């Protein structure tokens, strides 16, 4: 996240970090068995983070549970990115309290103009790397399907929503990915990809996840 704040140990109970080894992509807890992340963070011998806050310090709130299976959507292309989602069922179920909590599906999809929360452990420069081990949060509002499309011309999807501001400054990043985009306490997007990170008139792009409770909530019922 760049241009963000430290979101405060716990603030955004429902997000995950993923790791196999090291951290590599952030999710979300949908209920205490199923996590949602992006698909292009598909790997094999993944553990899920829960409670975490400082991810390379054990503070006493964490919860790691393996994944027992992983499902990519069945339409995801990687050239693209369309339809980047992917869901992750845990071996256990958390036990979900304060500090681990999920986060709502969404019953429409949101407007352009509704500010969402962007939290992730990505990369915080623009121009150069750092890497923070603690959770960085970011305001931000979702752009006209316009402004995306002519950002990235030929590339979006009705799958997909940018999110952002047009004169740069303030973007999730590398690091981010697969994280949670938060608006009116429903889950609406998953950090999927961009052009560099907080450059101007180069928003982030997000999967419009409005678009697939149904597959979520089907393929978790049967899983
Ligand atoms: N919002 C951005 N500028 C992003 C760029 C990338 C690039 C790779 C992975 N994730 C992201 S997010
Ligand atoms: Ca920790
Ligand atoms: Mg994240």
């Amino acid at each position: 996240i760049v241009g963000g704040y430290t979101c405060g140990a716990n603030t955004v109970p429902y997000q995950v970090s993923l790791n196999s080894g090291y951290h590599f992509c952030g999710g979300s807890l949908i209920n205490s068995q199923w996590v949602v992340s992006a698909a292009h963070c598909y790997k094999s011998g993944i553990q899920v983070r829960l409670g975490e806050d400082n991810i390379n310090v054990v503070e006493g709130n964490e919860q790691f549970i393996s994944a027992s299976k992983s499902i990519v959507h069945p339409s995801y292309n990687s050239n693209t990115l369309n339809n980047d989602i992917m869901l992750i069922k845990l071996k256990s179920a958390a036990s979900l309290n304060s500090r681990v909590a999920s986060i709502s599906l969404p019953t429409s999809c949101a407007s352009a103009g509704t500010q969402c929360l962007i939290s992730g452990w990505g990369n915080t420069k623009s121009s150069g790397t750092s890497y923070p081990d603690v959770l960085k949060c970011l305001k931000a509002p979702i752009l006209s399907d316009s402004s995306c499309k002519s950002a990235y011309p030929g590339q979006i999807t009705s799958n997909m929503f940018c999110a952002g501001y047009l004169e740069g400054g303030k973007d999730s990043c590398q690091g981010d990915s697969g994280g949670p985009v938060v608006c009116s306490g429903k889950l609406q997007g998953i950090v999927s990809w961009g052009s560099g990170c907080a450059q101007k008139n180069k928003p982030g792009v997000y999967t419009k996840v409005c678009n697939y409770v149904s597959w979520i909530k089907q393929t978790i019922a049967s899983n």
